[PDB]
């Protein structure tokens, strides 16, 4: 487990202050990662999103993967990363 999460599969317009809207409910956000094209203002599909406790990253891999979000069912599991800082590595590697 880490406290830092991936989660997968979102739709594209879903903006940053919904992501974390939605992760509201699972816990408290410390650091949230996602990325947006400068011309659309469209995201990638993905976020990676730390948490302040280790129980609540816990609820987020447990409680929003399979969440459907819109039309599309979000894919949630921890990030091989301790800390918000490395993620793009990891994700470039998928």
């Amino acid at each position: 487990p880490s406290r830092v999460v991936y989660l997968g599969s979102i739709p594209y317009d879903q903006t940053e202050e919904q992501i974390l809207d939605l992760c509201s409910n699972v816990g408290p956000v410390i650091n949230l990662k996602m990325m947006f094209d400068p011309q659309t203002g469209r995201s990638k599909g993905y976020a990676f999103i730390e948490f302040r406790d280790l129980e609540s990253s816990a609820s987020a891999v447990r409680n929003l993967n399979g969440y459907q979000l819109g039309s599309r069912f979000l894919k949630c599991g921890y990030s091989s990363n301790s800390d918000i800082s490395g993620v793009s590595l990891e994700h470039h590697h998928h």
